[PDB]
């Protein structure tokens, strides 16, 4: 479960959220696979329902219609084709799987699916699949709306409607066959993993009976023996009787608190300080690392609409959020996962944003394919952070320094801190409202180093910022509160 099957150096996955499967194969083979990406976290492939008030929200691909692999972003055609090419290119893909619930119990009836299946919520009524009313826990649930209204009673946050969503009954062995009827059914087209939504809404022994009945990976690409990638969606930031560590058993789990205290702290707010992130991690209050899937922000979070709130660093906030992304991939606590959005139209009042459904960039509902720019950079409104120098740079730098222990910290007792990672890299940050200029041990055999954040090694040279390493491992730093970028990276590949 825990081990994310990617190969040997490749330590990321990027969430490409709403991408055309056509894309992201193409993305596979020009981007991901030479810059070192390890995977791909796809959107939800199976048949959603359709819905145009508002108009396609990004939120309708949580609301299954059937099992089928098709959707906006492609048929099972080109989805498999997608999952054959990246794999030979050596970038797993990563499966967003929505098996807790279907979909919205006042959705009406009739054929408004991404495939034209027909359901009806109503009767409980899914024959692509097929489910029937028998199939849903409508008579195990306890509140008098049949949705969960307290995240305090445990049995009813499993039993009951999720703010709706007709809730599968996972202890019936008939849904668990067809869940992983499912997911063996993608895991013998070659994904190595999933994501289990709304983990937090199925009792932990329900997932592993499930989990149980998947089949190992397959063996075309992977080992004899390999298990998928396991990591669920439980959003536990204390309080509640539902502790994130009941799922232990199943595989990993995401850690929402790592976004929200990084954000907090790099923002500065009430207190905090980036010398306190001696002790990242465990230390504070985190999950084991080796069960940790961590992330800055989600596709949840980014728009509000998952835990974390206001603290949350999203490409809205460009320079601070490379900072964050900077120090998560530099840092070696969990399994960390890029993030890669599109812009749509924020508008502000009373302090929350009414366009947070605004759904992927499109031509009349149909997705905008993704185009790249001269600089590398990408159009039809796909932020494509993943692209962003600072960030790819940051991506490589973790698969250098795989393994290397923490080592060769400072601060100064304000914003100002760096460390390094074994004798294989190095990195400093400046948050404070002062210039920073020190001369810092780096740990690093003497020697040359291209700044990868301001620029990039090529053929002999650095197009950015360059550092001399002497032989006691002494090199020294400079970084204005008026950079661009307030931090600088240095790594063994970027050596001259
Ligand atoms: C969103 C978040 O809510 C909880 O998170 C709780 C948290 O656990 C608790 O501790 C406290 O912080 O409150 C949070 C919000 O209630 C869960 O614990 C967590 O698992 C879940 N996150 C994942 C799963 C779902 C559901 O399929 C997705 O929802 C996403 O899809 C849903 C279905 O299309 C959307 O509902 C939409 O459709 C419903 C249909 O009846 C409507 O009633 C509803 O008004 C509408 O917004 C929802 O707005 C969106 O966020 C989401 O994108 C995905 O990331
Ligand atoms: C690096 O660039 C300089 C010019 O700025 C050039 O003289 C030198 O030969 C280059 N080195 C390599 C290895 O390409
Ligand atoms: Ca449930
Ligand atoms: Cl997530």
């Amino acid at each position: 479960q825990y081990s994310p099957n990617t190969q040997q150096g490749r330590t990321s996955i990027v969430h490409l959220f709403e991408w055309r499967w056509v894309d992201i194969a193409l993305e596979c083979e020009r981007y991901l696979a030479p810059k070192g990406f390890g995977g791909v976290q796809v959107s939800p492939p199976n048949e959603n329902v359709a819905i145009y008030n508002p108009f396609r929200p990004w939120w309708e691909r949580y609301q299954p219609v059937s099992y089928k692999l098709c959707t906006r972003s492609g048929n099972e055609d080109e989805f498999r084709n997608m999952v054959t090419r990246c794999n030979n290119v050596g970038v797993r893909i990563y499966v967003d799987a929505v098996i807790n619930h279907m979909c919205g119990n006042a959705v009406s009836a009739g054929t408004s699916s991404t495939c034209g299946s027909y359901f009806n919520p109503g009767s409980r009524d899914f024959p692509a699949v097929p489910y029937s009313g028998w199939d849903f826990n409508d008579g195990k649930c306890k509140t008098g709306s049949g949705d969960i209204e307290n995240y305090n009673d445990a049995t009813q946050v499993r039993d009951c409607r999720l703010t709706g969503l007709l809730d599968l009954a996972l202890e019936k062995d008939y849904v668990r066959s067809k869940i992983a009827e499912y997911m063996n059914h993608l895991i013998d087209i070659g994904v190595a993993g999933f994501r289990l939504d709304a983990s937090k809404h199925m009792w932990p022994g329900d997932i592993k009976a499930i989990l149980d009945k998947l089949h190992n990976l397959n063996s075309n690409w992977f080992p004899a023996g390999s298990k998928p990638f396991i990591y669920q969606e439980v959003i536990d930031l204390g309080g509640e009787p539902i502790k994130s560590s009941d799922y232990f058993g199943n595989g990993r789990v995401t850690e929402f608190k790592y976004g929200a205290k990084l954000g907090t702290v790099i923002r500065k707010w009430n207190g905090e300080k980036m010398s306190y992130l001696k002790n990242w991690g465990e230390g504070w209050g985190f999950v084991p690392s080796d069960r940790a899937l961590v992330f800055v922000d989600s596709h949840d979070n980014q728009r509000g609409h998952g835990a974390g709130g206001a603290s949350i660093l999203t490409f809205w906030d460009a320079r601070l959020y490379k900072m964050a992304v900077g120090f998560m991939l530099a840092h070696p606590y969990g399994f960390t996962r890029v993030m890669s959005s599109y812009r749509w139209p924020r508008q502000f009042q009373n302090g929350n944003d009414v366009n947070d459904w605004v759904g992927p960039p499109n031509n009349n509902g149909v997705i905008k394919e993704v185009t790249i720019n001269p600089d590398t950079t990408c159009g039809n409104d796909w932020v494509c952070e993943h692209r962003w120098r600072q960030i790819r740079n940051m991506v490589i730098f973790r698969n250098v320094v795989d393994g290397q222990p923490f080592t060769n910290w400072y601060d100064n007792g304000s914003n100002q801190v760096a460390f390094g990672r074994g004798n294989r890299g190095f990195i400093v940050f400046n948050n404070d409202d002062w210039s920073f200029s020190l001369t810092l041990q780096t740990g690093l055999p003497a020697g040359t180093y291209c700044d990868v954040i301001s620029g990039d090694k090529i053929n002999g040279n650095c197009t950015g910022i360059k550092i001399y390493v002497s032989d006691d491992g002494k090199a020294h730093f400079s970084i204005s509160n008026s950079a661009e970028d307030p931090f600088i990276a240095i790594h063994a590949e970027s050596k001259l």
